[PDB]
């Protein structure tokens, strides 16, 4: 009766932050209980621990309160099938929300909404007879978003908060021998909520595996490893704590061994019973045994050495009741003199911060796509991640601790859509609640190598409970840094300083909680501590704008040692439309109100791991290989700490515009932190026309465990010679005739055609023979489709009018029409000579003034100039070219310049500049948010079907205008014009992305100059 | 000074709730509802996160709880060898004011030789001397000699001011002064609560 | 039904370091509620804060689950009248307990003894229908040692442990004009009494 829903429901546990479990077992690391100790140390399957992962039953209600009774006794009829784990919402149960920072239930803390989701798990299985005669038979729940009530076979047996750690019930008391039956009531809601306030789709269930584990009554409860070292790393000792549980008898053991493949490399033995730690004497139930290793192999994420430490539990006579096992990385991290010091050498981290999403299994992680997310990050140069911002799933640590990766473990508090941020985290009611968030997850990874450094959660302001549970890491486990970003990014509960989106050179003075110039940051007085962005280049679309600022500056400066992108991939979800064919959704795609509809996706990656242009610029900036050139000899500095350049080869290309010339290869052999300068052979000097450059390409020849051979790690491009073109063109055999009419201006040569409206002033068609060749007339267009970066916050209900997209429509740039003020034609010994001047007004205001010249010669060859006047008081224009819908669809595009991925001013350091030749659907990026994409910057020639532009441009190429994309909010429901658009520009803006909140493409982006030229020649081929 | 309601005096070690995160919640409530009750009265110069408790990692993190939402009072605390991380001032009880005894782990050094062991900044004040059972205060005289003479040496509290006598009845109704076991309690520590200048009546000692 | 000994007693909150209190309001600074500012400024007393100090009743028990249901519904006749506050122990019903360091009860956190001694205090008081009208009336229990359940007309209230400083709840849905009974249980041991092992009688 006491088992009754009625009863366990009504004290309401999930609306009290006093109550975040019941009947839970103590955390402590990754238990299998082994009873073979070979079984342990070679981390073969256990069988004492069993996965209760499969079909378990399932049942929805719109609150608990509504749950039959019967569903403790018996099944529910009206359940459904479901394999666990999972979240409810993605087979369709209710809608995931997407909200960024208001909390998506009422904020009254520590309440809930009555209307609260309700998932009803039960589970029929088996349990041995050998589980109940001895020992102890528990339950592990990995995560439950977000609180549960857990019953077996009708009775109670606990209760358990914090969706992102492991909860732990004995259920001896409660199986029986043969069928059992869990029952497992999970909540959406609970005031555990209110610490759960993650930018990230809000969903629920039982998400993480859950199991059985058997251990007897005499068991190892915990452990602990820790690597003290000396000042070389010459010598080792490995100290390990040990504590049981159940009755200590004299004759109990402990040996702790330690393994490097199947070498013995020491162990120890010892009964029970810790040094005097005070006047009550010591712990007779732990033990510490201290193995020495003499020049051990260090762990870092370019060597991940391991040993392996096996933990053996057994009686003086040699009977083994029990073995436990880790992985061992000797790394030592301490923060001296202001540097963070791995192994006494100060990290650069390359990091980026990474969600546990799935597209289609929501917040459900599998061995595969972690595996595939560490082979992505280490492969484009990445050092460091950050488990944005909750303890993850188990296996995570394991693949970084093996792969080699630096973790930043981070505690599941946010409380972001508090007001202020301040107010839970300050309040010493919720100090148990966050306590057992930020204990419980030192606990469990203190063992993992791949965790350095500590967080106590993100966006949460600053509180006395941060500056608590601060000094509680610090006292419980110095072998790492604690950080945490929370108001103001230096407070007294961070060993780092670590801002999130704090620009390079300009300051943000917000009051309270200035974002000061990272470099400004470091001298402020009295501050002596390192500077890691927690997040900075906000990846949302079209972005990472000026992420070569922020490396540069990172290398000029020692205390700034890096930071963590945000973030790694997009948290788009699958949708099926009508047909069945998948779409990526976002925010409000679900019918969840209110929403933040784009800002899900922030990542380098699509959500099915396909890289975004973003990545190979993230690549190149965060390279481990720097090169000068002075003549032909090439310095090559390795930004390695730790490992010589023992798989790596310098591949060299010399080309003019685009023609190879030479090539080679030459080992490299650089140590760590260390130079080699290489002198080239003699390279070709050509007296022929062009720019001569010179690229470098580091291959790695042998497979990696992380990359494929001839991987490519590093490179650089430099211009060696230009020589300027003097030699006159070749003469034509004719001249091309002006017809006037009073409407056109139209010129014959051969079988090309050119028409010019002398009404509009523009050119209006072009022929080849018979064949028309534009759909659209030839005209300036100062706008481009709004990137991300550019809309920001600003929406139709409540605009922002200092984004860049509603200052462009404010000032009437989307909206202006051309007013023809000039449109002659001549006639010259070799050509004709069209000149045009255009005025682009909104309610009277001139904006823009375009002058143009088309020259067509004898060769068939139409060279335009045009020369742009800005308003100084209208804001900075997008973008300065021309724009044409061509009939032509061909199948390649081909241009000499920067590529071949999308590049744009801010972002082309990892283009470089060749001759390129792709499909048509590679020069459109399919960003979901759709915008301006695809542009090539620094381009001489563009070839597409029989026409060829020379000049110096930067240019799209796509089936999507400029106006499709700016009207459609998905990619999905873009459809293919007729022909071709074709955007020209003499000049485009940077695409910003320090943040995408404000304004942040810096001023020598933006197009501010008031005059601009540039120069085309419009060609048949 | 103002003492959080801690003692784990009889845990073996003395530490082993205090270090158990476990018991976090707990402790907190008793340190952080004293502040929020008493944080307005001058009389408190000095708080104080409890008493024989040994020094767990929970002591750490509630002496940084008081310093961040009231840096307006020094903290103390005894526990783990009266000079832990934990506490702003050496607070020993029952160090000799020559004599070193040289207890492991928990050592209890001459107050003077305190003082000036390297590294060691902060002000001596015992939170508990000159234990006064019965016929006692002998030496009281030396601390008082030393406390003038060494500017960090600023003094203790004497343990302690009351005899905890009970009264009894006999069979006939006689008050009589009783202590540990007069009641049948067992076990028990006989005449030790009795440690006070003055008697339970408050007559003097 | 949910406010019965058996359903309350049955989640042992008082073994249970997780649970140090139940709907107990946040502390502050000694308040009284003036609603004069000169009464406030010359520390006079309040007609906000009335004492509940006096003749209650009280009833001895060896464990919680000795105590009848009876008790909440109605005053039992084997109760005694007694002064409040005061210690149990100094009016006979138990003995104190002089220990220095060694525990009073065996050692095995966060369990107590199935013997354990219980207090059972119940107060009969009128509240004028002015202070149920409007506004919030709490009550103070300025010290209870060593944990108690607070019922209000045989509705239960919460829970509180810390022998040493207020526990605070708010009333004013359980009050009724006229005659009013609180019901009182609190136990000598608790998971609190392992942090209380102070050198004193007990
Ligand atoms: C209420 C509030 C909070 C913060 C935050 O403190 C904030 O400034 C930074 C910020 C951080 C995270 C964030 O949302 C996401 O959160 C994710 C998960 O953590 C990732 O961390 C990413 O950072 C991110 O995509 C959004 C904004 C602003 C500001 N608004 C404006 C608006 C206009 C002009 C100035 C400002 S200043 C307001
Ligand atoms: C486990 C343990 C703790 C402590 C303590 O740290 C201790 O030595 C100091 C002590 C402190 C208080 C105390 O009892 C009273 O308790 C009161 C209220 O709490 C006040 O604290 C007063 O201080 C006090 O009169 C009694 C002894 C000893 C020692 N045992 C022995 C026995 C023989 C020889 C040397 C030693 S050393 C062991
Ligand atoms: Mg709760
Ligand atoms: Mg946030
Ligand atoms: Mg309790
Ligand atoms: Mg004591
Ligand atoms: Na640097
Ligand atoms: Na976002
Ligand atoms: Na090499
Ligand atoms: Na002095
Ligand atoms: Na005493």
């Amino acid at each position: 009766i006491t088992d009754s829903l009625a009863v366990v429901l009504q004290r309401r546990d999930w609306e009290n932050p006093g109550v975040t479990q019941l009947n839970r077992l103590a955390a402590h690391p990754p238990f299998a209980s082994w009873r073979n100790s070979e079984e342990a140390r070679t981390d073969r399957p256990s069988q004492q621990l069993r996965s209760l992962n499969g079909e378990w039953r399932f049942a929805w209600f719109p609150a608990p309160e509504a749950v039959p009774e019967s569903w403790l006794e018996c099944d529910l009829p009206e359940a459904d099938t479901v394999v666990v784990p999972s979240n409810w919402q993605m087979h369709g149960y209710d809608a995931p929300i997407y909200t960024n920072v208001t909390y998506p239930i009422t904020v009254n803390p520590p309440f809930v909404p009555t209307e609260n989701p309700t998932g009803c798990y039960s589970l029929t299985f088996n349990v041995d007879e050998s589980w109940l005669q001895e020992g102890q038979t528990r339950i592990i729940f990995d995560g439950v978003n977000s609180a549960f009530h857990l019953w077996c076979n009708g009775r109670w047996v606990g209760y358990g908060q914090d969706s992102r750690l492991p909860s732990e019930f004995d259920l001896s008391a409660f199986l029986r021998a043969g069928e059992n039956r869990l029952a497992v009531m999970v909540l959406r809601w609970s005031d555990g909520s209110y610490l759960e306030d993650q930018d990230m789709w809000r969903m629920s269930g039982i998400f993480r595996d859950v199991s059985l584990l058997h251990k007897p009554t005499t068991q190892i409860s915990d452990f602990h490893v820790a690597t003290r070292f000396n000042d070389d790393f010459s010598r080792a000792v490995l100290e390990a704590e040990v504590q049981m549980c159940g009755e200590l008898r004299d004759y109990l053991r402990v040996t702790v061994s330690l393994w490097q493949g199947e070498t013995q490399v020491a162990s120890g033995t010892a009964p029970f019973g810790g040094e005097i730690i005070d006047e009550r004497g010591g712990y007779a139930d732990r033990v510490t045994l201290r193995l020495n290793v003499e020049n051990p192999k260090l762990w870092s994420a370019e060597i991940p050495n391991l040993y392996r430490a096996v933990v053996e539990l057994h009686t003086a006579d040699g009977t083994l009741i029990e073995a436990e096992a880790c992985d061992v990385g000797f790394r030592e991290v301490r923060i001296e003199n202001g540097l963070l010091l791995l192994n006494g050498k100060p990290l650069l981290i390359r990091g980026v911060n990474r969600h546990e999403h799935h597209p289609l299994h929501g917040q459900v992680m599998d061995e595969q796509t972690m595996v595939q997310d560490i082979l992505l990050m280490k492969q484009n140069n990445f050092n460091a991640v950050r488990c944005s911002h909750y303890p993850n799933h188990p296996l995570w640590y394991t693949l970084c601790d093996r792969y080699g990766l630096y973790v930043v473990d981070e505690a599941n508090i946010e409380t972001h859509g508090m007001v202020p941020m301040n107010r839970l985290t300050d309040d010493p009611r919720w100090l148990p609640a966050m306590s057992e968030r930020v204990t419980r997850m030192v606990q469990r990874d203190r063992n993992h190598p791949s965790v350095i450094i500590w967080s106590l959660g993100n966006e949460s302001g600053h509180g006395a409970n941060h500056d608590a549970l601060y000094r509680w890491i610090k006292s419980v486990d110095p072998s790492r840094p604690v950080q945490y970003e929370g108001g103001g990014a230096d407070t007294t509960a961070t060993d780092i300083i670590c801002p999130m989106y704090a620009r390079v050179d300009e300051d943000q003075p917000f009051p309270a909680v200035p974002k000061w110039s990272i470099k400004k940051w470091l001298s402020l007085p009295g501050e002596t501590r390192p500077l890691i962005l927690c997040q900075y280049a906000h990846a949302m679309g079209n972005s990472l704008g000026g992420f070569a600022k922020y490396w540069q500056a990172f290398r000029q400066y020692p205390r700034l040692q890096g930071g963590f992108v945000w973030d790694w991939v997009d948290q788009s979800l699958i949708k099926y439309d009508e047909n069945g064919n998948p779409w990526s959704a976002y925010g409000g795609d679900f019918g969840d109100t209110p929403n933040d509809r784009q800002f899900c996706m922030n990542g380098l990656v699509f959500a099915d791991r396909t890289p975004h242009p973003a990545l190979t610029e993230a690549k190149h900036q965060q390279q481990f290989f720097q090169f000068r050139l002075s003549g032909q000899t090439i310095e090559v500095t390795s930004e390695y700490l730790f490992r010589h350049s023992d798989n790596e080869l310098l591949h060299w290309m010399v080309a003019l515009d685009g023609k190879p010339l030479a090539s080679g290869e030459v080992p490299l052999d650089v140590a760590p932190q260390g130079k080699q300068l290489i002198e080239l052979p003699e390279l070709p000097q050509p007296e022929s026309a062009g720019q001569l450059w010179l690229t470098v390409r580091v291959v790695q020849p042998n497979a990696t465990a992380w990359s494929e051979a001839g991987h490519i790690s590093a490179w650089q491009q430099w211009r060696l010679a230009e020589n300027l073109s003097v030699t006159l063109p070749a003469a034509s055999h004719a001249i091309p005739h002006l017809t006037t009419s009073e409407m056109d201006f139209c010129i014959e040569l051969g079988n090309k055609r050119w028409q010019f409206n002398r009404q509009s002033g523009f050119l209006s068609q072009m022929w080849i023979g018979d064949k028309k060749q534009l759909l659209t007339p030839l005209r300036d267009q100062f706008t481009r489709a709004p990137l991300d970066n550019d809309i920001g916050v600003s929406e139709a209900t409540r605009i922002d009018p200092n984004a860049w997209v509603e200052r462009w429509k404010a000032a009437g740039h989307y909206q202006a029409e051309a007013a023809l003020l000039q449109c002659t034609a001549d006639t010259l010994a070799d050509a004709v000579l069209i000149t045009t001047a255009h005025a682009w007004q909104h309610q009277g205001k001139t904006l823009f003034i375009s002058r143009k010249t088309y020259r067509i010669d004898g060769s068939g060859q139409m060279a335009i100039t045009v020369d742009v006047e800005v308003a100084s008081d209208t804001p900075h224009p997008a973008r300065i070219g021309l724009n044409c819908q061509l009939a032509q669809v061909a199948e390649r595009v081909n241009w000499l310049g920067l590529g071949p991925q999308e590049n744009y001013p801010d972002r082309l350091t990892a283009a470089c500049f060749d001759r390129w030749d792709l499909p048509l659907s590679d020069m459109y990026t399919p960003y979901v948010f759709p915008s301006e994409n695809g542009l090539r910057c620094g381009t001489r020639e563009l070839n597409y079907g029989p026409h060829q532009w020379r000049g110096d441009f930067q240019f799209n190429i796509s089936r999507y205008s400029q106006q499709q994309l700016m009207e459609t909010s998905h990619r999905h429901l873009l459809h293919a014009e007729e022909g071709t658009w074709l955007n020209i520009d003499g000049f485009h803006m940077g695409i910003g992305g320090d943040d995408s909140w404000s304004p942040s493409v810096s001023a020598e982006f933006q197009l501010s100059a008031g005059r601009y030229h540039y120069q085309l020649v419009w060609c048949q081929k």
